[PDB]
């Protein structure tokens, strides 16, 4: 009798918490979701100054690595000049005459050496030169990312404003369910008294077949009078 | 009107529970995606930490080259030395070789030091890849401390939104039931209304026995 009947609170009064426990749930987990939106915003703006000193001391050193370049040359330089040398000091050998046997093998080894310092200028030139290279293909790659940045700031400035609506809208969620209780309330005290108007009604219908059967029983005795 | 309230209440909230469910959702992606241009310094970065490893060698292999010209430059020098005295030997004719000498060991002095030099300023310089291979882990942190805020939020939304699916569900659920309200008070009413005619008709038929009894009080006094 009271079976399936009270069996329908159970829907709402159970329907309906779940309805109140959620609407806290997930909106909290949007405030934290809109801080922890800063967990990755300052993380943004960080990673900027810093990845931006990345590309800064990874620049001044491929100057660094020039006014080498230029003191190379000059070793160059210096190595050319010398190669001459080697000349005068062959003619000199010559001029001289018997004497410049030794003069004449100096020469010989001035100009080699000339040579080496030259060749070793060299590799270390290509070298100096082929590097630098390399560091502008990562500098320009560095470079490019610090930027990809300026965007992350800019998608999580809005899981800061979408996630700031679910905190408004989210929030009248209880507003709305709550004036939703107010009906499973009131639909309850209906599909209440109405039990109670059933029952009493139900009722004073017995009664009266009694009082009624009553009146039955007196007149069947005291009708006798006709018995 | 207020069943009707409540109704319209209800599936407003049936509103912004699919917005505000899935709304977010689209921030799952926002998020999903603020994770990529997050996920991009993860080898832009990293990538950059191989180059300094490379500049900070390279740069040293140099380094060997210049010390081979150092030696170089000494070796010019004892020759230029050796050479003066072979213009000493010659003693008339060794005038000239003797400013040869000279202008050759000048020139290995001077080859020295421009050696020494580059030693000095590549000294710095790869000291610097130093702070490269710093701001290389600094900056290449920031980066995954970027995509930590962001394995969040993808979370987070992920999880709403599988919970305001059920969200709607009861809301549903809720709204069936609370429908008869309205029905269920009418048929309460009507049973008001039973019972005043049954009152009524007691109401009476009680007099109309009290009154007889009225007759028989007297009509035997």
């Amino acid at each position: 009798r009271t079976e399936q009947q009270a069996a329908s609170l159970e829907q709402t009064a159970a329907s309906m918490e779940q309805l109140t426990a959620t609407v806290k749930q997930n909106a909290e987990n949007a405030r934290q979701a809109s801080h922890l939106a800063l967990s990755a915003s300052e993380t943004a703006q960080r990673g900027g100054k810093v990845v931006d000193n990345v590309v800064q001391t990874m620049r001044d050193i491929s100057t660094s690595s020039q006014k080498i370049a230029d003191i190379i040359s000059v070793i160059d330089g210096i190595a050319f000049q010398t190669n001459i040398l080697a000349l005068n000091a062959a003619v000199e050998a010559a001029r001289a005459g018997e004497q410049g046997r030794g003069f004449a093998v100096v020469a010989g080894e001035v100009r080699n050496l000339a040579q080496r310092s030259a060749q070793a200028a060299r590799e270390i030139k290509s070298l100096i030169e082929d590097s630098v290279g390399k560091v502008d293909v990562g500098s320009t790659l560095v470079e490019s990312a610090g930027e990809t940045m300026a965007e992350i700031v800019s998608a999580v400035t809005r899981v800061t404003d979408i996630m700031g609506e679910i905190a408004s809208a989210s929030d009248e969620q209880s507003r709305g369910i709550d004036q939703v209780g107010l009906a499973v309330a009131e639909m309850d005290r209906v599909t209440q008294q109405n039990a109670a108007l059933v029952e009493q009604s139900a009722a004073a219908a017995a009664a009266l077949e009694e009082q009624a059967s009553r009146l039955t029983e007196a007149v069947a005795v005291f009708r006798i009078q006709q018995q």
